Order: structure tokens, then C-alpha cells, then sequence
């Protein structure tokens, strides 16, 4: 009765250390099978990353530049080990494809594919279970869309949004992420705004688009002065973090034909 969407590269890292040394294709597929039973998945779709986010790099050339730097500073042995891991992950994906619908699209993040699948076919299922450790995927939560993380073991539901993310709803989460950015993705945020302040700002003035319309905001605090100077950053960050709004555009960035093919494939699966 449910749809299960697997963040497949993310799952591969589950046992990254182990998965770099010995082949894991059979274990990988049996994990997905176990998850599908646990979550009563009538349909299971596995996603992988391939290349870099063309859409996000066009908006922010420095996007995930910290991650690129780390890869570039690997020792030759670290790199070989990673190359081994990715060869094993490729084998895992190939085996996976024999059993489950499995997609990679060069230049498109798994995030965008997942968001688009939920939009396109989520209505056909009782519940949608997202298998990912990425907090960014909680921009997709609803009354009928939840996430499971293998690292934390938590099942993430919309009703628990404040516990998880210091906001009450997805619109707020998206706006807060835009305001705060993310060090890990090399996305700058507005100086002096923590989760508390940001939530309070959103509850006062509205979402980031509403905030932008009201600049300059009243208030003497330095973090308000910082916000008032940040129209460009806020608008760009919203594009970078608002998965539901931009997921179609992010797929279309690599070719309308590629988006059309993906749409066709997903609708076939859901029939
Ligand atoms: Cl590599
Ligand atoms: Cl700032
Ligand atoms: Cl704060
Ligand atoms: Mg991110």
C-alpha cells in the first residue's frame, strides 16, 4: 500500500568503510528488500547521485565546494579506496536495477528526483517513506510523507517538526534553511541568526519571499541589520534549498527531454 523512495548513494555510505573493501551488492539489495517489507512498500524506487547539481552550481558556483576541496586533498590511497567503493556501489546499483526501478541522471541530485516523484505519484499511495539520513529531505514531509534514517534510527514525521528542526512546518523549515544556509554545502547564512531567532522572524514577518518584500525590517538588533542587507543571499538561498518548488527546474536544467523521459518512467512505474 505504500511508496518507498530510497536515497541509494546515501544507503551505500551506510557501511562506507566496509563497502570500500568487500563487494556489497547482494547485501545492499537484501537491505532494500527488508526495508520494503518493514514499510509495506507496494512500490520501491531507488535513486542515486551522478555527477554534480547542474541547477545549484548555475546559481552558486561554490555549491559543495568544501566537499570538492576535501576530495581534492585526499591521499592517493584514500582516493583508490573511494574509487573501489564507487565501483562496488555501481555493481550494487546494477544488481538493484534487476529487482527495483533504479534511477541516476547525470547532473541531477537524488534530492530533486525524490521531490519530483513525491509530487508526481505520492497521491497513489497510503504513505510515502523516504529512506535517507539527509535532513534536507524533511522539506518533503507531510501528513502522508515520512523519513527513516539509518544513522539516527528515527522516523521523521511532520507532527514532530519542532523536535527535529526547531520549526512547526515545512514552509518554515524551507525559509529557515534559506536564512541560515549550510556550512556543509558552502551556502552562507545571515550572520547572527540561529534557529530560534530565525523561527521567530518567520512567525512575525512571513516566509522568505514575504520577508524580502518588507525589507528593511524594523529593529535595532545587528542580526536585523544583517537581514536587511541580505536580499540577494535570501532569494538565492531559497532557490538552493526549496526542494519542492524547484525540483522540476533542477531536472529540466540538464535537458527538457531528460525531464520528459523521467516523467514517463515514473508514471509507468505507478500504473
Ligand atoms: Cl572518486
Ligand atoms: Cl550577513
Ligand atoms: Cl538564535
Ligand atoms: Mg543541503
Amino acid at each position: 500500500r505504500n511508496l518507498m523512495i530510497v536515497d541509494g548513494t546515501n544507503l551505500g555510505f551506510r557501511f562506507k568503510h566496509n563497502n570500500s573493501k568487500k563487494p556489497f551488492a547482494s547485501s545492499y539489495v537484501s537491505t532494500i528488500q527488508s526495508l520494503a517489507k518493514s514499510y509495506s512498500a507496494r512500490t520501491t524506487i531507488v535513486l542515486g547521485d551522478k555527477g554534480k547539481s547542474v541547477f545549484r552550481l548555475e546559481h552558486l558556483p561554490e555549491y559543495k565546494g568544501n566537499r570538492d576541496e576535501k576530495y581534492a586533498q585526499r591521499t592517493e590511497e584514500e582516493k583508490a579506496l573511494d574509487e573501489q567503493f564507487f565501483e562496488y556501489l555501481k555493481d550494487a546499483f546494477e544488481l538493484c536495477k534487476t529487482t527495483f526501478p533504479t534511477f541516476t541522471i547525470r547532473g541531477v541530485e537524488a534530492d530533486d528526483m525524490a521531490a519530483y516523484i513525491v509530487k508526481l505519484i505520492g497521491h497513489l499511495y497510503d504513505h510515502v517513506w523516504l529512506i535517507s539520513t539527509k535532513g534536507d529531505w524533511d522539506t518533503l514531509l507531510t501528513d502522508k510523507v515520512s523519513r527513516f534514517s539509518f544513522t539516527t534510527r528515527r522516523e521523521y514525521h511532520l507532527r514532530d517538526m519542532y523536535e527535529h528542526h526547531n520549526v512547526d512546518d515545512v514552509e518554515q523549515f524551507i525559509s529557515l534553511k534559506a536564512i541560515m544556509g549550510d556550512l556543509g554545502d558552502n551556502i552562507r547564512g545571515v550572520e547572527g541568526i540561529g534557529a530560534k531567532r530565525g523561527y521567530n522572524i518567520i512567525r512575525e514577518f512571513g516566509n522568505v519571499l514575504d520577508i524580502i518584500d518588507q525589507l528593511p525590517l524594523p529593529g535595532k538588533q545587528k542580526y536585523i541589520q544583517n537581514l536587511n542587507a541580505s536580499e540577494e543571499l535570501l532569494f538565492r538561498n531559497l532557490i538552493l534549498v526549496d526542494l519542492p518548488t524547484y525540483c522540476v527546474d533542477a531536472i529540466a536544467a540538464v535537458g527538457q527531454d531528460v525531464l520528459d523521459k523521467f516523467t514517463k518512467d515514473i508514471l509507468e512505474i505507478a500504473e
